[PDB]
């Protein structure tokens, strides 16, 4: 995982840099709720920050969750942390995912704080809550955000009163009443969102139009979704959605017919300060799968992309979010757009956003997490052109120096034809760097301009098929990066199909 590339500006410990920034609360010890890559970036992220603050990579120690499958395969990511536990092997609920189970070690080691990314409980309220409880940190939102965010039903009425468009759907129109006190949904108004029957559910969708999706609020993950396209199926496929997911409240939306799919990269502090680090693109999926991505995001006209920056901090500042999150949008070929979601995560594209704004997000999280403000993050400092270790304030909403992304940044995710993850080397272009995970990676490439972007990242995949596991698998993302489509970024994305 990349980390990224006179006077003293270095402390002696966590304690005097939480001291000497405006801090609040010491993390020195950091468990971290996960394990493949997203471990590995976690550690590297933070050493790097580390070692650039105490001259000392280890100054922040690491405690990872190991279960017997990891273990025996040997994973990088176990012998790079400082301390490590075995866990019990099988589904994630028996580990990266059982709460229970991490609040636990996080207790009886103790640390003073948990990162968990991606994937398992990253999005599972329950566990900033349980850890809160017992004084332990979050690098992530607080249970109170994610809460006040809720599900796609809770969260949409939340954009629909802050007034954000959104896709017709079976709550269109419901909204809130809206100095401190952050947003909350009133169970009556969030019923007025759902459906609970053939019959009711029927009649939203004839005023939404088909074709409609059937979605569960506590479905995800393959599970609790439909695609209706008439009357005459809509009973059989809610139906199918209620056993699947059973007891789950369900919701109707319209289905989008084919769009761009932009991404809006929000950091916020504990004190209601929230920025964007510009957005991502990712138009490009195979099957529920995003394949290629942008960044920033070009296809969009910059006016329209960066009031869609400021909705997006809106809703992030009402809701008090805390850390990093995306906010995915829709927009389209003449220039709507509408929100689609809040991710209460950290995604693991983010590398995208780290190289065009000089931004290490585990490092930020990290420092947001000792109640570290926005305003005194370096990386914050020197992307909004101040002092690399002042402590005047900066204007967020009005800059007077409003950040200009560095770059362009290609990102493919890439397939095969011991250890876990492995750290990918290219001999041939040098602005590309990535992983692979033993089953799927990534690779960002890095350019001037959007054209030494792609230009890169193709010479690269290329060096990529020499690798015996990748003579084929990587050929067809050459053969898309190179259609004249790609290179002049048609606002269509239709040809992705006959390819």
């Amino acid at each position: 995982s990349m980390s990224g590339l006179h006077r003293d500006f270095t402390v002696a410990s966590p304690a005097e840099f939480v001291t000497r920034f405006g801090g609040d609360r010491v993390i020195e010890k950091v468990l971290i709720a996960n394990n493949g890559i997203a471990a590995v970036k976690c550690m590297r992220s933070i050493r790097r920050w580390a070692y650039e603050m105490f001259r000392n990579e280890r100054a922040i120690r690491f405690v990872v969750m190991v279960t017997p499958e990891d273990l025996k395969a040997n994973a990088e990511y176990i012998k790079m942390a400082d301390h490590y536990v075995p866990v019990p092997g099988g589904p994630n609920n028996n580990n990266y995912a059982n709460v229970e189970l991490i609040v636990d070690i996080a207790k009886r080691i103790p640390v003073q704080a948990v990162w968990a990314g991606w994937g398992h409980a990253s999005e599972n309220p329950k566990l900033p809550e349980l850890l809160c409880k017992n004084g332990v940190a979050f690098l992530g939102p607080p249970s109170e955000a994610m809460w006040a965010l809720g599900d796609k039903i809770a969260s949409t009425v939340v954009a629909q009163t802050l007034q954000v468009p959104t896709l017709p759907w079976s709550g269109s129109g419901l909204t809130v009443e809206w100095q401190g006190k952050r947003i909350s949904v009133p169970e009556d108004v969030y019923d007025k969102g759902c459906v609970k029957d053939v019959d009711e559910g029927l009649e939203a969708a004839e005023r939404i139009g088909f074709p409609l999706m059937i979605k569960a609020s506590e479905g995800g993950g393959g599970k609790g979704i439909r695609k209706a396209e008439s009357a005459e199926d809509f009973p059989i496929l809610f139906r199918q959605v209620q056993s699947e997911i059973p007891g789950s409240p369900i919701f109707l939306m319209k289905l989008a017919q084919h769009a761009r799919h932009l991404e809006v990269q929000i950091l916020a502090d504990q004190y209601g300060n929230a920025v964007s680090l510009f957005g991502r693109d990712c138009s490009i999926q195979r099957r529920h799968q995003k394949i290629v991505e942008e960044a920033p995001a070009t296809i969009a006209p910059l006016a329209i992309f960066e009031f869609m920056e400021q909705c997006a901090i809106r809703l992030a500042k009402t809701v008090g979010y805390v850390s990093a999150g995306t906010v995915e949008y829709l927009y389209s070929q003449d220039g709507s757009f509408h929100f689609l979601e809040l991710n209460p995560r950290l995604q693991v594209e983010h590398p995208c956003t780290e190289m065009i704004a000089d931004v290490n997000l585990p490092a930020a999280q990290l420092q947001i997490a000792m109640g570290v403000p926005l305003h005194r993050l370096k990386d914050i400092r020197l992307l909004y052109g101040e002092s690399p270790w002042g402590v005047t304030p900066i204007s967020f909403e009005t800059p007077s120096n409003p950040p200009l992304a560095r770059g362009h940044v290609i990102a493919a995710r890439i397939t095969s034809e011991s250890g876990t993850v492995q750290e990918l080397n290219f001999r041939s272009s040098k602005n590309v760097w990535g992983y692979f995970s033993v089953q799927f990676g990534h690779c960002f490439s890095w350019g001037e301009n959007r054209e030494e972007a792609i230009s890169n990242m193709v010479v690269a995949l290329k060096e990529l098929s020499i690798r015996g596991d990748f003579r084929t698998t990587v050929e067809y993302l050459i053969n898309l990066l190179e259609t004249e489509s790609f290179q002049n970024n048609d606002i269509d994305t239709g040809w992705l199909d006959y390819l």
